[PDB]
């Protein structure tokens, strides 16, 4: 009648998020058809990594065919909800607002933390069978970093507390929730029948955002040869929403710059910059750009203003490294 799974969350290393929050959330084919075995919810005093997390044992109802959602950090806003969650399908179509995470400052509320979802397909239990499943959970946000870098044969830069601005455009905080894995193999998969996990289209000019970030700081630099050398410097981090952008790619991001400095007595700027193409820069040899079309869960989106002699050149790279 019973079978008991052990999930045992992976990453594979110190710059993975803190967990407050578990949840547990089990489906599974029974002969009367598709049915919620497990939903549970689990609440850490002490907020651990997920390599530091044991293997969570579920008693669950012996199928052919179990899916199991993991949510880590779940926002209280959806708490509602998921604790009264009855159909998969229903869990698929649940949206979220990404402000909810986010402070005054723009930056992740540590106490509730980083949202992480993971979901893994096709798992065949018998009565009082044990069984491990491993599997790998990811953000359900996107981040947008904005740099300042000083180049070889450009002019001294950097930024000044009162008038240095970045301001990002077209960006949503407007995101479906549960997302499946490449890692799990319920993402980017075959067939699509093997995929969990809707991606938002078409979104709204209400439901794009446009936020401006003035420097705190103050502080210049000019181009180093040396090693210890921090030639790019951070200059403010967006977060925004996993979306499809439209077919004429009108929604495309968008950035301007302000009072960047530029040589030793002027400043530079950008006036509102389309992010058109992106490089993807995970692996040595994957050097290669290709067309904006998808902000994709669980990326860090890095622009960077490269200042020369006469101005700044906007160059935009995909990693998958927080």
């Amino acid at each position: 009648t019973r079978a008991q799974l052990s999930i045992d969350l992976v990453n594979n290393v110190e710059q993975q998020e803190k967990i407050n929050s578990m949840r547990f959330i089990v489906f599974g084919s029974t002969p009367g058809g598709v049915r919620l075995d497990v939903n549970e919810h689990i609440l850490l005093s002490t907020p651990e990594t997920a390599t530091d997390i044991d293997a969570q044992l579920l008693e669950v109802t012996s199928s052919n065919d179990i899916l199991v959602v993991v949510i880590a950090n779940e926002p209280q806003s959806l708490t509602s909800q998921l604790d009264g969650i009855a159909n998969l399908l229903t869990l698929q179509e649940m949206i979220y607002d990404i402000s909810s995470i986010l402070n005054s400052d723009g930056q992740i509320i540590s106490a509730t933390g980083m949202p992480m979802t993971g979901v893994i397909r096709d798992i065949s239990i018998a009565p009082d069978e044990t069984k491990t499943v491993q599997m790998v959970i990811e953000r359900a946000v996107a981040r947008v970093d904005v740099f300042i870098e000083a180049i070889d044969g450009g002019a001294v830069t950097g930024y000044t507390a009162g008038s240095t601005s970045v301001t990002l455009h077209n960006f949503s905080h407007d995101s479906y929730f549960v997302m499946g894995n490449v890692g799990n193999g319920t993402r980017d998969n075959a067939d699509s029948s093997k995929n969990y996990g809707k991606v938002k289209e078409d979104v709204s000019e209400s439901n794009l955002l446009t936020h401006s970030w003035t420097a705190a700081t103050t502080e210049t630099w000019a181009y180093s040869s040396a090693p210890g050398a921090e030639n790019r410097k951070l200059l403010c981090s967006f977060y925004t929403a996993e979306r499809l952008f439209k077919s004429d790619y009108s929604d495309r991001l968008s950035i301007s710059m302000a009072n960047v400095l530029k040589g030793p007595s002027d400043v530079t700027g950008i006036t509102g910059k389309v992010i058109e193409s992106v490089t993807k820069v995970d692996g040595t040899g994957s050097p290669t750009a290709q067309p904006f079309t998808e902000i994709r869960r669980n990326n860090v989106y890095q622009v960077t203003a490269r200042v020369g002699k006469i101005g700044i050149q906007i160059l935009t790279i995909s990693v998958e490294d927080w």
